[PDB]
């Protein structure tokens, strides 16, 4: 396996096979092993990556730098402004510089277009840390919670909801990835913020021949029920429009994680995800704005959720890291 | 060494969360990095550890403090900076910290209130260190009493005589206050009454100078407030984020004490020393130091330039000694 | 010159003698072989280095970073925004800061002047990441470019054509470099966009000395007759205001590079260079908006000259970082 990744990018998960992600999330597991018993190997000893951020991060970016470091790598993080990428200088330009001097790209920015430009122009291995359609690395880092919270299932077996604005990036992701493992995903939200059409049916090809189900629904109750997760994200998309809220808050609300969606479940051992940040509360300007604005005390999700024992949120967050370093590892390691 | 095993682990918040023999070490801890470093028989105590460092403020000397004292170590380092991040406008502090505790083995913090840096140092889980708040700044007064210790041939810091002239209530003021009572020192805290420290912390410095034989003295008259000094410290009159507003309505208030040649003649001690946590406005050669001295015709507010320029200006010594101080702590916390 | 440039800043070429300039190419080509080959030696092992932005970079910020990094060392960037510069404090007081902590400093900016300031008060070796009169390690690169791409030619035997705006950084830089090293260049643009007098001054007392030549033309036909190379550049420059647009294309089109010009060369090997970044076509916000206003397709250059087989700017700017290499194991190690 390790072979056939070297110098691959990783621009999304449609271009991976089971085989390839089930690798990726086992050399997470290996490389987050190694790291708390302080045996970790470093693969990257002498390489040079440039992080290209066109939109703001926390966990994806801080991942990058530590994976690099504990690996061996030395970065470089070319942040929204201070370079001449883009308003100066063209991407196929920027590719085949940074090509030349770096020997791996991560790009987080806008649409998947840009990213896969890059990914054919840059003669690097090119990474996805976030683009308007998709987010794959979120996706592995998701699934090792997933299993590491499940106690000896595999991917195949584990039950899960994302609820509210399913055409995003994450929700675009999440069904892919679910699609690509054989897992029972509900999509559960407004219609209108359904996943595109054809990328619903290429997943339900790929879920035919894997054992994965897809579910489409409005309705709450039937959608959750049985899950071993429910996970949600914010409304409201970085680059999107604020007037969104006006149009989305009245839609999204009864797709609100709160205490009465995890009874839903049925599961007592339900366990609440989300990709952060998270708008939970008021200790954020914008989360504030909205809030007051709808009058409302968390928005995708409550602090009583996002605060409780079935919460593994930070979790899922440190797994960011160990899942970004095997994404590495695997296209440009030793 | 009972002072290091207690430092492991430890948050860096403020000296009021550090006993005078824990702040001693650190001080002593620094020289041996610093003597360290010169000898080139640096050992790397930081080798593998990642360190998250978070500006709200701008900043020169603490933030490359904290770079190069990483890099000598061992340590790697992210800078977050004042945006680029989901920080405030998307993420609440509560969760960056836990976030970062999962990934980082430390985390600075330079910005706004207090309860921020405490939020944080709550709920990270890992040593976070304070690189200025707008109450206090600790790794700055480490820096200074290292320095003070550097140019009194032998005296302890529990002999050293000094005056802070100013703005005594900003962070800076605060500090020194602090690790004066801490250390047994005579401090006179020189400046409007209106700007001296809030007197809950004045309060609570006096009883710790009881037990080390420390002295705080408050006072609006620079004549008294300096005479004896061992060193004479200031810092600019409007820190950063108050509103700039205030240079209208301080400058004058604060202007009779601004550290000039006359003053350092009141100490009446020709080995007097003076020292700046920088930045200073010394001359034109900054944009906002020009248009508020022009506006006064004044050429240099809280300083002189022949005073900062002088023999008597150890500032340049005091800047350096940030990086060493910064690597004392991480160290010790981290080490 | 080993002992020679060992603790030099590196502000302006016109600080070198011929062959330090020679000794840094020759070490940049030495280091791009041992990349290559995996065989490099870490001469900055331990030592930081601070790297000062006050303008926007890829190729230069990258260049310094890398380098560093390949060679040991580590780096803390210093952006436009997040430090004391300026504002809160002085040049001469970041300076003497800075050489207390850093071994080494970057300066990228405004007037020759602060960097001069800088070079004068840090107390460790200062180099020059481009300023608004000067852009030097630009030029190394292009040279040690030149030298690989021209077929065992020295730089003295080379003849090569600058078009456009004479009067930038590395409009100026190259004149300098071009002196020093006994080249032959043309300035090809309009005249209101020649170098100082003061400047061409110098520079042609400097390639009397070393048998250059510098000729200031308007004429394109003539200024590129014969020439190895072509070089171009951006008609409007970082920090200047975006209303030089409507003055300067007007002025500055008939020396756009195109495909047109090559012929005029009558050499079917010249190569063309261009520092980067380039408005070539319509996938910049800057450069669509200033060519469709225009009624242009690529403002210096076109594409079809941009993305040709004649075309070595990827090439170049590799070179950057091996020649910000060099100038720092010359100078730190
Ligand atoms: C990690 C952020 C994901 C969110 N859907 C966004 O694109 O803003
Ligand atoms: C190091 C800066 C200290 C100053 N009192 C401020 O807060 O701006
Ligand atoms: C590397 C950029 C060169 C250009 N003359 C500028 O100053 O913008
Ligand atoms: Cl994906
Ligand atoms: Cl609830
Ligand atoms: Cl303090
Ligand atoms: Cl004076
Ligand atoms: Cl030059
Ligand atoms: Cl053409």
């Amino acid at each position: 396996m390790a072979f056939n990744l070297r110098n691959r990018n990783f621009l999304k998960l449609l271009d991976f096979s089971t085989k390839e992600i089930q690798f990726l999330i086992d050399l997470s597991a290996d490389l987050k092993k190694a790291k708390y018993a302080g045996t970790e190997q470093k693969k990257l000893l002498g390489k040079n990556i440039a992080l290209i951020f066109e939109k703001a991060s926390t966990r994806t970016r801080c991942a990058f730098e530590v994976a690099a470091f504990d690996q061996g790598a030395q970065v470089t993080y070319i942040g929204p402004s201070g370079s001449q990428i883009g308003d100066k200088e063209s991407m196929k330009d920027t590719a085949r510089v940074l090509g030349r001097m770096y020997d791996g790209i991560q790009y987080r920015g806008f649409g998947q277009a840009i990213v896969e430009e890059l990914g054919a122009f840059a003669g690097v291995p090119v990474w996805n840390g976030l683009t308007d359609e998709f987010h794959p690395t979120q996706i592995l880092a998701d699934f090792l919670t997933m299993l590491e919270h499940s106690q000896g299932k595999a991917l195949a077996d584990i039950q899960f909801a994302y609820l509210g604005d399913a055409r995003n990036n994450v929700g675009n992701s999440l069904m892919v990835g679910a699609a690509k493992m054989g897992m029972d995903i509900r999509l559960v939200g407004p219609q209108a913020y359904w996943p595109d059409e054809e990328l619903v049916a290429a997943c339900q090809a790929i879920a035919k021949q894997t054992g994965g189900k897809i579910t489409l629904t409005e309705n709450v109750a039937e959608g959750v029920q049985g899950c071993d997760f429910l996970y949600t994200d914010v409304w409201v998309s970085m680059g999107e429009s604020p007037e969104a809220w006006d149009e989305r808050v009245a839609l999204m609300k009864p797709y609100q994680v709160n205490m009465n969606v995890l009874k839903q479940t049925g599961n007592p051992n339900v366990k609440f995800m989300h990709c952060l940040p998270a708008f939970h509360n008021d200790e954020t300007t914008i989360g504030k704005q909205v809030a007051d604005k709808f009058g409302m005390k968390g928005l995708e999700v409550t602090e009583e959720v996002f605060e409780s024992e079935h919460s593994i949120v930070f979790d899922e967050a440190e797994n960011r890291m160990h899942t970004i370093k095997a994404v590495m590892v695997a296209t440009l390691g030793s």
